[PDB]
């Protein structure tokens, strides 16, 4: 049912990079309602709602999970619980290596899967093509340079 | 399907105590084929079978999970992934406190549930009654004293 | 009986923010005879009445309670007694984090329920939508900007 | 329904005095299945049950609450929520000043009700007479001296 | 011809506020191919083109003009030349008082036409309604409370 | 006549352990007036009474005797005279090996009769069954796990 | 009458090996109430009973006697009187060489009868088959390997 | 074509353990013309033949590989080349941890596939059942005990 | 005649940036023969050839001249002479601000012509489009994301 | 199927020299979509693909393989597995001795096949001629001098 959503599994200590990533996803043309990002007031959890039950519903109905791996991802319990919850159900997933992560991919995640980096223009081009293939969208060159500049200046 | 099995989540650094615990169950009348303790040659994963897929089959089919909580259950990625896998599926659960766990319950595990201790005679009596109610068995007092003595000497 | 009334639980040291909040509630179109705010001469306890008997009569009848959670709310015996009363009675409840509060939600109040903030414009929009849905009201954009500006000026 | 049961409200930092008090309660002739002392393995919450739901049901049903007033009863949130819970429901109550407490009775508890001390023999005689009258029991003098000696030895 | 293209007359020392204003114009839904903001690489003069003939053609063709007046708009020969060209050609005009400008509207621009302030929620609401009516657009409140927050954060 | 009484022969140097033993009986359901223990103020000899005539009369009438055998029972004259009186009168008797005794059962006591240990849980279960069958009593497990814990902690 | 009961003749010094052998007998499926192992509390002599009269009655009624021949068996009187009592009555008997016994069989037990050593897998298989034939039981291979490993670990 | 053979990858420094393992395989009923153990004159490379072309043909045509993993297995280049050759060809394979190998699996062989240890009787029972199911053979319990004794003597 | 040939006018103290620029031009698909960059052994002046006459033969016949403007370009005597030689003949021209040039354009170069900066992705996109328009070439994205990366890594 | 592709086996510690060699391969005329160099983002494994199955398919389909033999090529397990895969599959092979390697050619690759050096002009000429004959290309000396200088500078 919810296969079209994008559950961005992350840590709260990676706020800025994940914010920039979500903003780029919006810029390419992803509807702002399809990103279940629980660290932004505009995609977070509705008020007067159960947090964990709200997450469980989305994970159970099937959501494209995004592991934004980093050191803090493996230092937080809830992130590993989410990894297990998406492993057992066999939800569509994808790994994203945040800058500065030189560690080992532990846990029950598929360790023999190629991860997406976010460090050089070719990486961003590959990610853009991935998203456009996923949601069947279209983007033009001038816009792509503008978005790339925005993302790069956000990280800096 | 596999609602009558027991999945003893644990850390391999707590091999001794858990061992005794599982043995206790077999004394009360739990068939040795129900426990899926994966740190004993007689209950572990059969040879030439994928480990993680084998565990996932049982967790997905609805094994009655036991959380053998301790300072090591929160310092192992696979145990937290197991916690997450049981959380999102709504598997029947039950907490257990290993001796010396003077700490806080974290993660998505129900923090307001009542845990079972394994220190005093009343604790073991309550656990025995729990298991007897679960599997619909009967026991005699003399057997119970023998089993309790065995368990206590094993822990020491 | 008193299901449609609002019992604004608060600490007397947060008078200004609660005054602005209740004034905004009235502005949106909530009749001033429903709000029960015992730090204002116009909603407080009538004269020649028993304070605690009046408050208990209102709570026991099912007043929709709002928790003005802040640092002074958890340093006031009477406020915690109101929290316990509404907890046991199972009254409809809603949490509101006053500006500047970054603590932990202790007590028997549901800790996994999402709280309403009062900092960004989106929080006030969500609060306005909640109130309009609750009381079946309507509002116009111009009035909304005027009310928001009034609230911001009051807090400033 | 639960008028006869005794709900011993207390703080977890007053375990020794409350243990002596509850043991004396049992000695006088009160069956241990009525006391709902929560810091005792033989009176606490059954395993696999919700803590707060259990306590809330017991209070809502009309348990005869006892206040163990001390310097820690007014430095513990949950105790004050219990106070408010028993205040709003109008449950039968009774104050008990633990030894060493010389403070002021705050909160919504009746401040003009006479409290029970636990220091001198006349206080224990009055408490014993209260319990015997409440539960319609009988006692003999020799047993009373033995119980008093046991209590005083426990406190020392 | 170029009647639907916004020409943004401004000084080069007020580039931050004009950048925020143009970004808001784009957010409401104004195509980036219309705004002519010669202090931005994505809206400025194409390379290998005459700087002044380009603006001369754009003004002569009838571009809607926005006067971003401030203390620098009256200290720049080129800005006053654009004002004169707009006055002589009788192009559609709209005034805009940048924050901090509390002076007289000199020159040949209509001193009786009402200006558009940008320093309060009602002003931004009026500007948004003006633009939506101008280009026959549509906007939703949930997006508006985010766009306004973006603008305020930029100006702050 | 006094067959229903119990005469606990012992040595004062074993005051502690013997004490606990007597209390255990009192918990099982033994009337406190049927235990003639001459080292506790509540069972000892009355005042203004001959110390030795009391014991002589009680032994003559046929009190059941429990030999608390230890290294001090064989280093105290009076204990040996009590053993001789029991032997000559042929009163019902039972041996009890206190923790620590590893010597030989000397004297005129029947050396072939099996003793009663008080070390392991099975020994306490056998003692409980003996007392229950002797005095025609009844007990419940939930209270036995508490009585045994009391005994063990007192001896500890 | 008691021909279905086992009587394990042995010396108290050879305790560990006999304990392991009795446990092996119990796991094979022999009721724990048939083995008469006086060095174990769970099969020993009931309290307040004549030791020698009890053993004499059990041997007179009839019982298989397993001679745990060893060096200490021929250095203890009571073992030799047990052997003589078995011989005179024509009780069914079996021999069981304990590890390390490289001496000569003496006394009145048939010196030509074949004994049951226990120091290799084949001996344990033969013993298991003998016991199964005796009591008409059934065993499975996996359980047999588990029991063999347990016994070997205990002897080690 | 040669899928019924058993290619036994190993290192020449593990001659004794692999010799015992191959002898056990033959004893269970595996024809000596199937095993291709290189370090034995009765299963080695026939004379006047290319050393490597023979193994190349056997691996290419299909052969059940037996990774006899150990420390010396990861210091021999040829062993790693055989590992790669069987990996790319998709050859049926199994893993066997030799005694004393405390390391971790590396290379391109499934690290999540369960292996067959050879330490305890249950491991040998599992291996025996595996082989019997593989080649559709039969065995007798006494024969199995003799074979296990021989293997243990060889390994000792 | 030589209108196709490019004539990169520069200063020898801007060697690195001009080298990177020429390499980018070559990568896009400009024949290495066309560029008349004189600071490279591969495009410079042949041997045994007059320098100034060789440059004049190209400037006179017509050649797209690129002005790599910088502080050093206005600090040399030959660069200004090339500027005048291309001004008098009216050869096709193009300006290029090398990074760090914050000065004012002087001389007889058209000072109202928009110049190509090289700092940000949009500038390089515009340059690429200009060159593709010039020489009628085609370039794919995956190649551009690599050529651009080469350029920035060289300039860094 | 993949006879016209190049697979470049190497260690990850010799990435600089292999990068220079691959750049030279592209310079000579080899299309960039034929070199499979997994240490470069532009030739590596596409994202969201199995790392090992991709190389397995490429090798199984018959990719021309170059062995970047060196000291680090014999300390890597994966390289020795690719060597075995090529040996068993009989893929076309070519050796390349990286600078500084003065050891023995072990493994299962032809030790009597002459290798290719990369340290003197004649070696690079031979490599260039080999590649040109392989792919049926053409090159000019004026370009060859620049390519050789580039390679030498890169290695320097």
């Amino acid at each position: 049912e919810l296969e079209k959503k994008i559950f961005i599994s992350h840590s709260s200590k990676d706020k800025i990079v994940c914010n920039a990533f979500v903003e780029l996803l919006e810029d390419i043309g992803v509807s702002s309602e399809d990103i279940i990002y629980t660290s932004s007031p505009y995609h977070g959890i509705p008020g007067d709602e159960d947090i964990f039950e709200y997450l469980k519903k989305h994970l159970f109905k099937g959501a494209y999970v995004f592991y934004m791996l980093s050191d803090n991802y493996y230092d937080s319990v809830y992130c590993l619980n989410e990894m297990g919850a998406t492993w057992v159900n066999s939800n569509n997933c994808s790994t994203f290596i945040l800058p500065g992560f030189k560690g080992e991919i532990k846990g029950v995640i598929d360790k023999n899967k190629k991860a997406f980096s976010l460090e050089e223009p070719i990486d961003l081009f590959n990610l853009k093509e991935k998203i456009l293939r996923m949601y069947d969208l279209t983007l033009e060159d001038k816009k792509w340079e503008r978005i790339k500049a925005k993302f790069n200046t956000k990280l800096k």
